[PDB]
């Protein structure tokens, strides 16, 4: 199944935050309407926040997270969870290796903001 | 029901990261084994990361998030989600007012690290 | 925070299914647009499926679950999770006593159908 | 990433329930310790329950859901959600075709029971 693709309400502000947990340099690209809107890179085995940003879902509401290491796309796992019918998290894990910890880059999208 | 309380595997590193979305300064306490292990304070209406840290679950595995604003405990909402039977997210939202956006302080706990 | 309330897409079929795990007789009411649309009852300590039904979310998409035992409202916990940006589960747990297993009545709402 | 695999505590009673939403006849196998512990089949486009059972996680704690149609394994999606640090849901969706609704067989695993 496709992973790392989320439909937000249109014209909604959201946060996106990436964490790194690998010997490999993570490249995290965040697309909105199929266009890169944020990019983060870094290497950490201590959960560094390699980037955080605030974006708007725009007219399409389409948000995609891609994770690659040195040009190689990592395997993605994702889901969306909603608490009290209001608070939204879109979650991504990624595996760049063989150990299957799926934490090599971890991306969390949150909304609403404000 | 109790919210903001999570049982992690014992003696395991985990990340904890807080965001603010409120006109009021947020005070986030992270307890491990019923004792303060980290404290974050900050103010934003645009999802600023007011703190991030790496902690150890220690012998109890017991992690509790509390959020207070001007000394009043905020109402919490929480859950844990596990992806590919491996990647763990413990999620917290908080409400300090009347609008019920539950994003006033948003707390994400992630494990494993590394 | 409010629990057991979910906004579904409007005018969409969904499944609602209740399970019992208590010595108490569970009564589960499912409201659509603030009116009772389904009522399930039963007693089991072995996860009986006391009811399952297909409903339509109607014009508001508002679905609410309430649980009671002998007229006493149970305390509810809930969340929604979405898999591969398509497959939706709205989940309810309920507590009628003092052990805090929150499984006394368990309700699962699923969509899409078909 | 692997999907439909869950680690339960050892020797834990759990509910598993399956629904069908396809023209294809679903076969759902639930493995415990890599051995078939329950098999369900049915066909519905209206979310009919095609199986429900109570099983034991046994010494391994290893639970796997497999879905096939006409001898062909369906593509799975899965996640685990924990409410109030106590109530567990292990959720499975499956796709047997080309529409990507991932509801062809929907499987819910819940614990604790009792
Ligand atoms: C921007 C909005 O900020 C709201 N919070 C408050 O308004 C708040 C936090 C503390 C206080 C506060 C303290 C002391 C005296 C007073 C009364 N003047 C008030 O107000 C959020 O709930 C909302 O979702 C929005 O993000
Ligand atoms: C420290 C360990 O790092 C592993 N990743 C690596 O070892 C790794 C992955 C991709 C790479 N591309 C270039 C060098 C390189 C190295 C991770 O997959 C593993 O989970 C763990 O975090
Ligand atoms: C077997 C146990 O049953 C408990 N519930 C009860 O024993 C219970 C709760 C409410 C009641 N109202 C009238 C009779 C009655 C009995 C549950 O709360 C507990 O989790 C466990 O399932
Ligand atoms: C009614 C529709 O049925 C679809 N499935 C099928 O039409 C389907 C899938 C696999 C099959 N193998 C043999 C016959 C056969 C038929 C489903 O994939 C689709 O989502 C929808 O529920
Ligand atoms: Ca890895
Ligand atoms: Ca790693
Ligand atoms: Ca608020
Ligand atoms: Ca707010
Ligand atoms: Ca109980
Ligand atoms: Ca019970
Ligand atoms: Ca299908
Ligand atoms: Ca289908």
């Amino acid at each position: 199944a496709t992973q790392g693709v989320f439909t937000l309400p249109a014209n909604t502000r959201f946060g996106v935050t990436a964490f790194a947990n690998s010997s490999g340099t993570q490249t995290v690209n965040v697309l909105v309407n199929n266009e890169t809107a944020a990019t983060f890179s870094g290497q950490s085995t201590n959960n560094a926040v390699i980037g955080t940003q605030v974006l708007n879902s725009g007219s399409s509401g389409k948000v995609q997270v891609q994770v690659s290491v040195n040009g190689r796309p990592s395997d993605l796992v994702s889901a969306q969870v909603i608490l009290t019918n209001e608070l939204n998290f879109a979650l991504v894990g990624s595996e760049d290796g063989t150990d299957n910890d799926y934490n090599d880059a971890v991306v969390v999208i949150n909304w609403p903001l404000g």
